[PDB]
């Protein structure tokens, strides 16, 4: 979600969203199918 697998500067901005202290996110995902799920970065 958030635009991911495609795009990680949505799901950057969605982790930013969750809180400021977050400089962004990245996309990773589970033993099947692409990188659905937004894993956040400080």
């Amino acid at each position: 979600g958030f635009g991911c697998p495609g795009d990680a500067y949505q799901c950057s901005e969605h982790c930013r969203a969750l809180g400021g202290g977050r400089t962004g996110g990245y996309c990773a995902g589970p033993w099947y199918l692409g990188h659905p799920t937004c894993t956040c970065s400080f």
